[PDB]
């Protein structure tokens, strides 16, 4: 029958749009700065070597394909919660959180949307920050949450807009939802600085929001797992009881494996459970359990002090070349004569850099230049190499003169 | 904080208390009969040889990490669709269909519940037959819908309730969305015959329902792939346009992988596109991308000439092991001098069997034979090897007397 006849075409994705030009592109110079992913310096893919050799140890063992508790790998899950929480964490010794197993960073996000949705009898009302990722909205919009906003970004400066998020978050309706990005806030690589984190906590705990941190970059944004974790735990420290995300597809490169976890910090081990039991009846309807390579993976290396050690100096590898592109690109151009303030790119932290560039000068980068991009002026880091850091120097002066 | 207080402990999973009921037993000739997965005769997990095949092939290639596509790996996708719709369905060739990654059954028939809410504008009601696997509730209450159902299961013969059925079915509002298992019926075994199909299939036509098929055991259930697709490709061929779930999960063991599709059969190519677009839409929010392994593995094998060939003598191995339980179980019962009629255990077919035992019955199975299984008296085949079906068979006796 003709049941689907009503069913329109859905609108095509900005991001792809970019790819697929750039792919169609002759001109041997051409960069692709939209990509969402890591990549080396010679612009291709990168397994890490803790991961072919978890791998392999996988193989070694012939572990069946049995399926996984509906709240996943017991090893992986506990071991996630220690990544986030810190070892010496009051929460995590305690015991009052409750960790599930989750598909990557989305999936993980998701069914914390559908948790709250069920159980957060308080408010529908969920506050992103200005701008934040695309697929946040409908995550939380799909799961039948209400959405609202936050100034973060400023675009006179292309950092914090400090004042407008502190007038914004003292005006939220105690007992409302905010979503914080951990760190390497997406998509415009501003993060608050430890004393503007410090004065955020402060006002939280005292308007009592339901703190919900996305951290999806943890160890990939500074190099220090530590380092990265820092608002999150302090946070949790000053008695904010957080709800969290975490994502393994960029810190150990399991993009497609999709690994991740949904964390929740609870007054005690007696209530985890009963979160836990709640969690696990949300979840058998949704998918049951979940994939197990990514998780086997992720627990060897987190589990295996000889594997975990070599993890730390890959992870530390791939952040100090995104944080070294950055660095060439400011002296780049002010070795090309720009007049501009370019602090901002060295400011930012992680795989995303809003430039401030205007829609104009992007169309000229891609039409005269071959530099691929967002209308947004934002650029993904891991599309910069040695080879041609020196090149998008040339071009984004060429557009800004 | 204390956001959690009012978060109550979540019912106990039957089929769970079972196996860790199991687990507590000391009793050496103790059985497990609600095991959820396919066991070898020395009661041990089976990785198929065709799979560890597969995974070594995957290994030599050192391939990436990368994200798949929203819809997952086409070269799974397609291979899915033809196992399923066969290779020279005109369904196949037209290119009239779409099929998406899943994250095995449960994930497909999740995404599938979560379009209809959303595109089916014809009704809310889904008919689940008398009874069906336990998820099957949730899967679609959760996603928005409406649960009615309609008689399948004859507790008087154990068998198919034909007429109720038949007159249920003709009684269904038109336009309404029906549940349909494609073979090995789920927790019973009882399946219509072909003839009661295509009976069955004109009822469906007539009355203009959308029939979703259920498709977890293709293979497993018979031995036979095409036989055990026959229902399915039956109603496409009588110009009914389905919608379908598959699973990998008992067929290639792939349990904790998660591997699965979702399919639309739709009016035609430009059709199949639209649908297609607005379930890339739908899944973002709900988890990103899929899994890769699964696909992986499950692709390699369905287009891998002499991996396919192993597949399906190992497949068969399968159905034939759980066979030749159901007939040997029988045999054993009369043997035994039991004077009831057990030919619905032969009839019955796939996994699980509804043996017609009472729960005190089963009460004495438990705690004098130390054979665990739920209270309906379900029992997973599986759970039964050569080495102790005539134990089981004695038991029964026992307690049936
Ligand atoms: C803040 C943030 N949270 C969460 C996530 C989710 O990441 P994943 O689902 O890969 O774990 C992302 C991932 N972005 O990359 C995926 C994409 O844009 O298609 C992210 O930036
Ligand atoms: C008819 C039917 N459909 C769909 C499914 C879903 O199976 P899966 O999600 O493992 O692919 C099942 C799976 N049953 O066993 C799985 C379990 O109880 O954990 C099923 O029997």
């Amino acid at each position: 029958s003709s049941w689907w006849s009503h069913v329109e075409m859905g609108p095509p994705d900005p991001i792809l749009g970019v790819t697929e030009a750039f792919k169609r592109d002759t001109n041997s110079k051409k960069m692709n700065l939209g990509v969402g992913a890591y990549r080396d310096d010679n612009g291709k893919p990168y397994v890490l070597n803790c991961v072919r050799k978890a791998e392999a140890m996988i193989a070694a063992k012939k572990m069946d394909k049995e399926y996984l508790p509906i709240a996943g790998l017991a090893d992986f899950t506990r071991a996630s919660a220690e990544l986030a929480l810190g070892e010496n964490s009051e929460a995590f010794k305690s015991g009052r959180y409750v960790t599930v197993q989750g598909i990557s960073g989305t999936g993980s996000l998701r069914v914390g949307a559908n948790f709250l949705q069920r159980f957060f009898k308080f408010s529908r009302d969920v506050y992103l920050p200005k701008p934040s990722w695309g697929n946040h909205t409908p995550i939380f919009r799909d799961a039948g949450l209400q959405l609202q906003a936050y100034r973060y970004y400023d675009p006179k400066t292309c950092s914090l807009d400090f004042t407008g998020a502190m007038e914004d978050i003292s005006k939220i309706p105690e007992k409302s939802i905010i979503l914080l990005h951990a760190c390497a806030h997406n998509p415009t690589g501003v993060d608050p600085r430890q004393e503007q984190w410090k004065e955020l906590a402060s006002v939280v705990k005292k308007r009592n929001l339901l703190a919900y941190f996305d951290m999806a970059y943890q160890g990939f944004a500074s190099g220090d797992i530590n380092r990265d974790a820092w608002a999150l735990r302090h946070f949790i420290e000053q008695g904010i009881d957080v709800v969290l995300s975490q994502s393994y597809a960029k810190n150990m490169g399991l993009y497609g494996e999709r690994a991740g976890a949904f964390t929740v910090i609870c007054r005690d081990a007696e209530e985890a459970k009963r979160v836990e039991s709640q969690l696990k009846i949300l979840i058998r309807p949704m998918y049951s359990n979940p994939p197990m390579n990514g998780a086997r993976i992720a627990s060897l290396i987190l589990n295996t002090p000889e594997l975990r050690k070599e993890w730390l100096v890959e992870v530390k590898g791939m952040a100090d070349r995104i944080i070294s592109m950055r660095t060439q690109l400011v002296s780049n151009l002010k070795k090309e004569g720009s007049s501009h303030n370019w602090q901002h790119i060295t400011d930012q932290i992680g795989m995303f850099c809003f430039t401030g560039l205007k829609p104009e000068q992007v169309e000229r980068l891609t039409k005269e230049f071959s530099i691929y991009m967002t209308k947004d002026g934002r650029i993904s880091v891991a599309g910069v190499a040695s080879s041609n850091v020196g090149y998008l120097a040339h071009a984004i002066h060429q557009v800004t003169k």
